[PDB]
């Protein structure tokens, strides 16, 4: 995976600058390789020449040039996709949910988004041959809906160790936008020493609906949301995790969330426990419909 | 094709000066001729008289004077237009997408901005008889939404070889604005060895939205964007390629301000129609009337809306 | 028209001095007469005595004294104005574009400055009876947006031959500010053989935005722009042509033209363009020494700028 920031100390950078970068937020070399010189200058104890040297050393360690499309195709042919537990959804998504890209699921009030998030969180720890990724899951709730009993019930279906499953899912809650942003830095610091395969942010843009109800305060809300999405994309690129976010339709979030998201899914109520999932936006998937139901076990095919 | 910069060696310029110019970023005689004196002076190993001699020698090889409109008309009546794969869009554009100028597309999400670029990256390799440009393609990515499977599908539709079209596409990923600008210098470096016909930037204004935050950073943001667009224009002029860029839409207005509106030559406004059909409208053009067209995104790329 | 500089040889000036003047940039007696002594001294082969002798001889051939206002009124009553192709714009401008001065059009994108430039380039070749300048046109382009097909369409509208219209237009492309300034010397050199009636620069400020980037280069930018505008004024005074330039807008932190006070003070007439409905546009008088502040409406059709239909 990513190379730890300790490599720069060996490369020639003194330990004090490495500590300054670590306390700044950069942890895995590629974090400072992807950052502009302005961000490095913003650090209180780094000069322009020091920033230039650090950027050159970081660029010397990672490839940041041109390459053919054959190499990219070969690299992408081994991208890990995480299953959802439903055969129809797996067929619709052509394998499952891809890593390294942001996926957004949105719908009406209580249309089954949190159940999908729980199923993804429990299934991301499965072995690859069974459709998992062998990685710890991080769950960032902001509405207070995390129910561990659902995790126990769904893990009973696959027969995994419930205590081990609950030990492999980090949990956090945010009360305002600033804490939500700082949780991203905490996750970036935490992901260095452990293997994470799936990061979940629950229904987002909800705090921006209420905390930013003013008329002239809209621009700050939009800018903060854009920065949050950019940080999410940076994390997904850096650690190769499948960021799954959630949204709710009443619009105040705007087109920023739609542009930033790579794959979007639309969920609507059906008949009984059956619900409809429709691909809303994707660069490589056609529009289609799928039937899925949420039973007591979790998320699965609509059995009739 | 452009003349390599080595032609200045036998005109009276020693090798080390040519090496300094090549390290600066110039790789053709046209690039040296078009550059102002200030750019040449700023090089550490170049003096006043040296710059004057270099400029005179470069101007001796490149025509930079007056002509008539008949000669320009004759020259322009043979430029290459790359078809978009849709007959209606080709009729709307009166031939296809024009080389040597900048074309900008903007609109909502799922409007087909990336699908058009994916189709063009394959169509630019067709023979001129079939409507291609007979050259390679270059792709610069910002959101990381490059999918070679679309290229394979389009190549299969047009009866080409998938491996051949894959080997003819150069791909790069930009993580910030500075890398985005450095990739242009690298592209200028690598555009002399082979022949390229199309250059794609997608997106062009995505990173500027979040890289510059404070209200005191607006001027620097706009100046950086202007420099980027000027570099794109320089590449298009000196290599005769077709530059296509993509914009976001924030009854709708694209982002970027007046700089990108003035710099762009042709602007296409894309909005979703019904089903898989989309509507393209000409938003700005020096020679094209304001009209509309219908097209669809099928399983093999952008094509006519079949019903 | 102007008198060629070879006339000075009969007054007691050696041929080599005239050749030095010609290679310096002067091609008419008027250009030498208007020039200050510093410019003549700057030439390598000219001394102070030679400079003052040349200045006296040149001033002997042109009038540079006082006169009454009746004579100026009578002379100005015979000035030439070029129609814009739209009756509303001609009524607003009281005849059309005026020769001998600098006219500037500015506005955001899509407003139609380039269309007006193309229409004027075609129109300035009409006879004075029909509202033309009866001369050639010169087009200087800095953005690569020159389209001869628009010229052919506009010429077909007026029942002219397309081949002659295309033959009577000179086109140049500028790649930087230094080249943009250098093209004016060649323009002055080639304006003596034939008769020109219109000079178009489009646009005059596009390259200055990127050639000088930082705040430390603002003063040099403005001085270069001022020198370019002074050269344009000298050309307009020397050859009696109509100079039309275009400009871009910036957002006030609601749109104002770029260029600062130099281009605001230099320009004589300023036109403000903005979009109306459909293909129709609105033109407003921004600054003029003799025209009231008013508005007019025109449209961009398939055959160039014209009056809005219905
Ligand atoms: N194989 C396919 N068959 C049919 N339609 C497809 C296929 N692949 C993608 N699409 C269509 O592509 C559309 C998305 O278009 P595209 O990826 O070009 O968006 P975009 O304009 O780049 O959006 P954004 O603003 O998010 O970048 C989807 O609505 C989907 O219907
Ligand atoms: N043949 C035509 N018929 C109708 N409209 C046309 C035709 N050719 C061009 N147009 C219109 O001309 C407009 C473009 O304006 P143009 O580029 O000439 O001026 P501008 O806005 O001053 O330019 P710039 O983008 O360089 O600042 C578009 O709205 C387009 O619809
Ligand atoms: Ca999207
Ligand atoms: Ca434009
Ligand atoms: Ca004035
Ligand atoms: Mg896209
Ligand atoms: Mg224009």
């Amino acid at each position: 995976g990513p190379q730890p920031i300790s490599r720069l100390e060996q490369c020639g950078i003194n330990a004090n600058d490495v500590k300054k970068l670590e306390e700044a937020g950069f942890h895995t070399v590629e974090a400072v390789a992807y950052a502009p010189k302005k961000e490095l200058i913003n650090i209180k104890g780094i000069s322009e020449a020091k920033a230039d040297k650090i950027l050159a050393e970081a660029a010397k360690l990672v490839p940041m040039g041109f390459t053919t499309a054959t190499e990219f195709h070969q690299r992408r042919s081994e991208i890990i996709q995480i299953t959802t537990g439903s055969k129809e959804l797996d067929k619709l998504l052509q394998g499952g949910i891809e890593t390294g890209s942001i996926t957004e699921m949105f719908g009406e009030f209580r249309t089954g988004k949190t159940q999908i998030c729980h199923t993804l969180a429990v299934t991301c720890q499965l072995p690859i041959d069974r459709g998992g990724g062998e990685g710890k899951a991080m769950y960032i709730d902001t509405e207070g809906t995390f129910r561990p009993e659902r995790l126990l019930a769904v893990a009973e279906r696959y027969g995994l160790s419930g205590s081990d499953v609950l030990d492999n899912v980090a949990y956090a809650r945010a009360f305002n936008t600033d804490h939500q942003t700082q949780l991203l830095y905490q996750a970036s610091a935490m992901m260095v020493e452990s293997r994470y395969a799936l990061l979940i942010v629950d229904s987002a843009t909800a705090l921006y609906r209420t905390d930013y109800s003013g008329r002239g305060e809209l621009s700050a809300r939009q800018m903060h949301l854009a920065r949050f999405l950019r940080m999410l994309l940076r994390l997904a690129d850096e650690f190769g995790v499948a960021v799954v976010i959630t949204n709710q339709v009443v619009p105040i979030g705007g087109n920023i969330i739609a542009h930033a998201s790579t794959t979007r899914l639309y969920l609507r109520k059906g008949r009984g426990e059956t619900r409809i999932c429709k691909i809303y936006d994707s660069p490589c998937l056609p529009e289609a419909e799928a039937m899925f139901a949420i039973n007591a076990d979790g998320v699965g095919d609509a059995k009739d």
